[PDB]
């Protein structure tokens, strides 16, 4: 029974927790009673995060990372096992952003900008997680960020679109894996999120991403953060290698 | 404020229908509401079925009514809908979860009248669920949420169910235009895709029919009827208020491979 | 080998073969020697299609059909083995319809007519069709004609998005079965096909929702449904084809 | 309207053409009358390819290419053009391959290897095909090769899997990026292909409805109709051709 307490004595790591859905699904964790590392490329904005956290009587911790580079993947499940004194839970979310551009005239740099961190990023990510969390070995929970754009394509980004549909066959293999051992993975897509750069774009185009979300709104971080935290309950514990939308119905159409 | 409110009165004063909810995934769901403290209409075929369920639901602390309902008969439908206005005051939150079943067989040898029974239950039935659920909550007018529990075998199918296949797909359809219509007048409109679920009768079947059923789900054993509930329910739920449109997977994997 | 002999010899029904895309998939099923029963309720425009054919020098006769009737389908099928002596080849086509409305307020009775001819049609076209390929018994294939709104959902027509699905889901659990036997059983997801004089921009409203930037043309369906039937397509079964003009991509 | 002559006056890329798809495709394409750039990170097989070929009276050119590196795409396409004045299909279809083992347990080196080709690869191929194909004014077509895995998981291959799915990917985006200008840009998705072990193989089999496994000149008519202008109203789409594999 209850929501306030259901992650008590679990840890939970979280990349790119600085900002957006990261920092929304970090907050969440809280709100349940887990144990939350923050953990962001950005490592004074994970500290001031955490600590944000801390004053509102969280138990959390903050940790640099960059997705990027396997080692300081390996480092930050360290740190949270040394930390907290385990891996439970893990929500991969770290995550750019790319130009847009006609895949003939796309930026090769660009692309592997954002295959690295979106694709890469998240096999790292679970790469060490996994063994981290089986070892424990009291089963576990991990959760990556997809897209919409991890089911259907977007004119303009096909390196996201790429990366972002890897996240969900990551998330597929991972769990076909894993899911006898007990631990489960699924992947969330959210449609549009509304941010402080989305709400820096003119009338024209902000309309146009609502259009094509019949619901008739963006979506914000915290109902993200919702799909996110349930997928890692125990309430969801034949939920495993699936895909879930979060988009105001954006792909029933 | 979702983490102020907390668990037991979450769906409080909220008005839910159930229908296929006196045994299986049904019940399960109808109790889960309750425990979030949701007024809960128990809708079966089975009358007594039904009435069992409410009084223990009641006893358990929980407001509950029972009403008898056959989703192929419209007229049914609406009156039970009318039915939980009347006791509660109000419609709020759906499932539609009554189905069948249907016997196994390739599609060329497949009974016609069997194929018939499972379609207007399953596919059919959804449909009417819907079709006088929609303005009962739209008029009042607060929005709301209603689940389909379709099946895996509405993404996938399965060798010798091709009927029961195909009404699930069709309800993955009823959902996604219903709630392309709905979303944006504040009604949410999901599925659930659940993968086999131990239910108490496919125990009695062979001990290889058994395990090459848990050989499909990559998870190593079947879901529980509880389990089923718990996703049904997030995706009723304010928590859950920009998911429209989709099906949610409560399998073992089993769509994974 | 060659493309206008690629059907000889197998015997082919389509149903809704009167018109549009079943129309098109008879012409094209005869511009590649098959021979062809053209089956549709309008008994009259099957005729003329049947005779059409003759004229280009295929072998192709009519009967009259109306999916929703199950004993109607079987004397389809019962026609076809009678007349060519086989049943080889199967095309799932005839279909309606559904006027708009949300979910909420539809007409019951046109739901009821919408999911009959459309779902129900198909099932029982499938029904009858199978063993009389089995027993051939050299093999087969089947395409049943479903939509992109047998994938995707659209405001206003849940009774046809709903019927739609059934036939993407009769197609993967009949390709199930009939695998093995050698009978290949696939479905087409066609976008909206140009069949006129709406609304002048509500024309260009369906034209926006295909990247492609215009409509589907019927020609176009068949030759998807024509590739899918043939020899060439040997290890394609339970899969959903899609002709759309990229619009489920987005 | 004349097999033989389907692609007369078109050239058509095939990365990966030195064996089984892409040999079997740009066999294909030669039998329907094309001219085939043999593209191949194996120089002499490239070469054996498209010598056979041109001992069948189809014009053919091989030419070294290693999908991983932008610069060898671009050089590839450009020898393509130069060689037969333009290009106009493209079938991208060079992979591997991968070890296999848990995600928790996986190589680093060897899943950036199988995404560096199988990913990376069709992004750095359509990157430079679609250019080029702009330039004809004619309008082209291109095939990505992904496979069941590219839409279902499989254990133990989770790079191969990760970077099928973004194959289908790349295909969406770049298909509702180009349809306008009249370029199609559809996916194949292969079930396992007779291209080894004990009765493992008996396993793969038992996973096909089919009930055997996939012929290479299966997927190439496949590829090759979705090339073809019979194809005109196919795009953005992704097509299997496995034994009912990922139906159930
Ligand atoms: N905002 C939206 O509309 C949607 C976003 N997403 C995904 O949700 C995830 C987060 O989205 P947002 O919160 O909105 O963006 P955000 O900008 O607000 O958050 C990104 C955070 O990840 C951190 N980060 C960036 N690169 C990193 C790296 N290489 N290593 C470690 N940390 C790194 C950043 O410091 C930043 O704090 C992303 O994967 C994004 O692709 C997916 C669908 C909808
Ligand atoms: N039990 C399983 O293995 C799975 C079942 N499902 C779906 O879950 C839903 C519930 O099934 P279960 O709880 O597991 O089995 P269940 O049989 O125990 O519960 C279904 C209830 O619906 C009622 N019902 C049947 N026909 C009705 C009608 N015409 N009108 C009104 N009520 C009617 C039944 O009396 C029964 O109480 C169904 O939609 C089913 O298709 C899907 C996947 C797994
Ligand atoms: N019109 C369009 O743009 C699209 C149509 N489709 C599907 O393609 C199929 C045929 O479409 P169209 O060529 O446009 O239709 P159509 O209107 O041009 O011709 C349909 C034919 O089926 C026959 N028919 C109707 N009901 C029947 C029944 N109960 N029994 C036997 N025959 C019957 C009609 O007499 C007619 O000859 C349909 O299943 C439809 O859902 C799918 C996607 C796009
Ligand atoms: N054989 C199978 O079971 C299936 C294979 N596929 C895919 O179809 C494609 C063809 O595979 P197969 O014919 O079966 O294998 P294959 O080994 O017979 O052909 C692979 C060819 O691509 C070439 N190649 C490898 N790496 C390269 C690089 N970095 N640059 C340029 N060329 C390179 C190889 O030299 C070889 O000639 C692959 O993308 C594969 O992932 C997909 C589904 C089923
Ligand atoms: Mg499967
Ligand atoms: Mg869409």
């Amino acid at each position: 029974t209850g929501y306030a307490a259901e992650f008590a004595g679990r840890t939970a790591l979280v990349t790119g927790a600085a900002s957006g859905i990261g920092l929304a699904t970090a907050r969440r964790l809280g709100a349940g009673g887990a144990r939350v590392v923050v953990a962001d490329f950005n490592a004074e904005g994970a500290e001031k995060a955490a600590a944000e956290l801390r004053a509102g009587g969280v138990e959390a911790a903050a940790v640099e990372l960059d997705v990027t580079r396997p080692e300081s993947v390996e480092a930050a499940v360290g740190f949270a096992v040394d930390t907290f004194g385990s891996l439970d839970l893990a929500v991969n979310n770290a995550g750019i952003g790319g130009p847009s551009a006609p895949t003939g005239e796309y930026d090769v740099a660009a692309y592997q900008r954002v295959v690295r961190t979106n694709l890469d990023g998240v096999f790292y990510s679970m790469r060490y997680e996994l063994p981290a969390i089986e070892a424990a070995g009291k089963g576990g929970s991990i959760v990556n960020v997809a897209s919409i754009l991890g089911s259907v394509g977007f004119a303009g980004s096909p390196a996201y679109v790429a990366a972002k549909h890897g996240v969900v066959g990551l998330t597929k293999a991972a769990a076909a894996e894993y899911a006898a051992r007990g631990i489960r993975i699924n992947a969330v897509g959210p449609g549009f999120i509304d941010t402080p750069l989305l709400k820096t774009m003119e009338e024209a185009a902000y309309k146009g991403l609502v259009a094509l979300h019949p619901a008739g709104r963006l979506g914000r971080s915290d109902e993200v953060a919702e799909l996110i935290v349930f997928l890692l309950s125990d309430r969801a514990s034949f939920v495993a290698g699936s895909y879930h939308l979060v988009d105001g119905a954006y792909t029933a159409v």
